[PDB]
């Protein structure tokens, strides 16, 4: 039983728009912050790579559905490119070509018995909105509402699963370095917190919008996808345990405390540590933005499920390090990784499958067992079809998740593997491979071909169990 998926559990795979679509300026699409980064700052990206073509999924979406059907995916999670739909960011102009494209993908999926799951924002902000300051500027909350309305109106008759934002803990860091993630702004400890504040407001506006304008007719569900690493105490001390709790609150709780708790607001430890640090460093005002009581009430409860993006673990010990000001410094933990853990092609990603089970339990206890949909989980290598490391990564993580479900009572309701295919890996370009399908980026046809991991995942999806040969 511990090796069998619940009957209603949904299995599939996932992608993101900039990572796969290409057609970056085709048929009216406007520029986004990733177009800007890869065009203006190729020195920030391995090989000077761009997403101009990527997997060419704008043209090849039927091939994506074909491989999803082969895989036996029940669900496909993909994102919508804001600037493909609203080229100016604001809702004054709707690009029919973008409407047609996503309709064509949705219809193709449904005709092949695959459910669409749509992420509204996976990091590709229209440049016109970044030029107002981007996420640190609260005006973007209403702009996000208006974007979401166009999506609900056009697609919500057929799309019943939505995520507002993907991994805002990661994308907020685009406001914490001059050479980092788009838009590559150096405001650590100040602008990144403002970005988070706006995103939380935006998410809440989108959820209320669904309630007010769409839910009764459409009957779908709206969540948010949060990334989080497990943080294991470096030793069993109370002090090291405290540092790991700090980590969870500063990374997951930053977003999840305002939305998923009865109390709402940011975690107390976040408010208190930033307040103290700001005062000590001479600021009149805390660097952490504040919610009013009315905003706290508006934001709390804005969820039908929790999306989780899980990859890895860190070790945490008591202490403070990092630059002043920064979120890492404010968090009051010293982070390392254990040399013994298996590696990947990504410096940040080590294989720690039991950390997945620990994280799922932490979430269950902190948020009163919300329905959890694993929206990303996956592994990098440098290439190859005989991807034994990736096969092991998936079979172990899925076993740990199934223990969380069956042994620990965690309400996990679905899982989409990251990623369906090798794609543009952000600042790493095409150098790191996360796909279960390989893609030849030197071949203009961008053929997708199954790796061993795709064959193993198909077997899991078909049999609805972990095969015997992968069991402990
Ligand atoms: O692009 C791969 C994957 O990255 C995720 O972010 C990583 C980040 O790169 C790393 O520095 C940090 O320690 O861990 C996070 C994951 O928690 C991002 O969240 C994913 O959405 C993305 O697909
Ligand atoms: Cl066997
Ligand atoms: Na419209």
């Amino acid at each position: 039983t511990v090796y069998t998926f619940p009957d209603e559990f949904k299995l599939g795979a996932a992608t993101a728009s900039y990572q796969i679509e290409g057609a970056w300026d085709e048929n009216g699409k406007g520029p986004n912050i990733w177009d800007t980064l890869t065009h203006e700052h190729p020195d920030y990206v391995v090989d000077g790579a761009t997403g101009d073509i990527a997997d060419d999924s704008y043209h090849l979406y039927k091939e994506d559905v074909k491989i999803l059907k082969e895989l036996g995916a029940q669900v496909y999670r993909f994102s919508i490119s804001w600037a493909r739909v609203l080229p100016e960011g604001h809702d004054n102009i709707v690009n029919q070509d973008g409407i047609d494209y996503y309709n064509n993908l949705i219809n193709e999926l449904l005709a092949n018995g695959i459910e669409p799951m749509v992420t509204m924002y996976h990091w590709d902000l229209p440049q016109a909105l970044q030029d107002l300051g981007g996420w640190p500027n609260l005006v973007l909350a209403k702009y996000s509402e208006n974007y979401a309305r166009v999506l609900f109106k056009n697609f919500g008759d057929r799309v019943k699963l939505w995520l507002t934002f993907n991994s805002p803990l990661t994308f907020m860091d685009g406001y914490a370095s001059e050479i980092g993630m788009a838009p590559s702004i150096n405001t650590p400890g100040i602008g990144d917190y403002l970005a988070a504040h706006t995103v939380i407001h935006a998410h809440a506006r989108i959820y209320h919008l669904y309630d007010q304008e769409f839910r009764a007719e459409q009957g779908g569900k709206v969540g948010i996808s949060l990334n989080i690493n497990w943080c294991e105490p470096a030793t069993n001390s109370a002090e090291d345990r405290a540092s790991c709790e700090n980590y969870q609150q500063f990374n997951l709780g930053l977003y999840a405390h305002p939305i998923f708790t009865e109390e709402g607001d940011y975690p107390a430890v976040l408010k208190d540590r930033v307040s103290r640090n700001s005062a000590d460093e001479g600021y009149t005002d805390s660097r952490l933005p504040q919610f009013t009581a009315e905003e706290v009430e508006y934001i709390r409860g804005t969820h039908d499920f929790l999306g989780i993006n899980f990859y890895t673990a860190l070790l945490g010990k008591s202490g403070v390090e990092g630059y002043e000001p920064s979120r890492y410094r404010d968090s009051g933990v010293i982070l390392t990784q254990d040399a013994a853990w298996p590696i990947s092609a990504s410096s940040w990603l080590k294989v720690v499958p039991w950390g997945f089970r620990k994280e799922l339990n932490w979430i269950k206890n902190e948020y009163n067992n919300p329905p959890v949909f694993i929206t990303e989980n996956g592994f990098s290598d440098y290439g190859g079809l005989n991807d034994t490391g990736r096969v092991h990564y998936y079979t172990e993580h899925l076993k740990e998740m199934l223990k969380a479900i069956h042994e620990d009572g965690v309400n996990v309701i679905g899982y989409t593997a990251w990623s369906l295919m090798d794609n543009f890996e952000w600042l790493r370009g095409y150098s790191e491979k996360f796909g279960i399908y390989a893609v030849d980026f030197e071949d203009p046809a961008r053929p997708r071909i199954p790796k061993e991991s795709a064959k193993v995942l198909a077997e899991i999806m078909n049999t609805r169990k972990i095969p015997e040969r992968f069991r402990d």
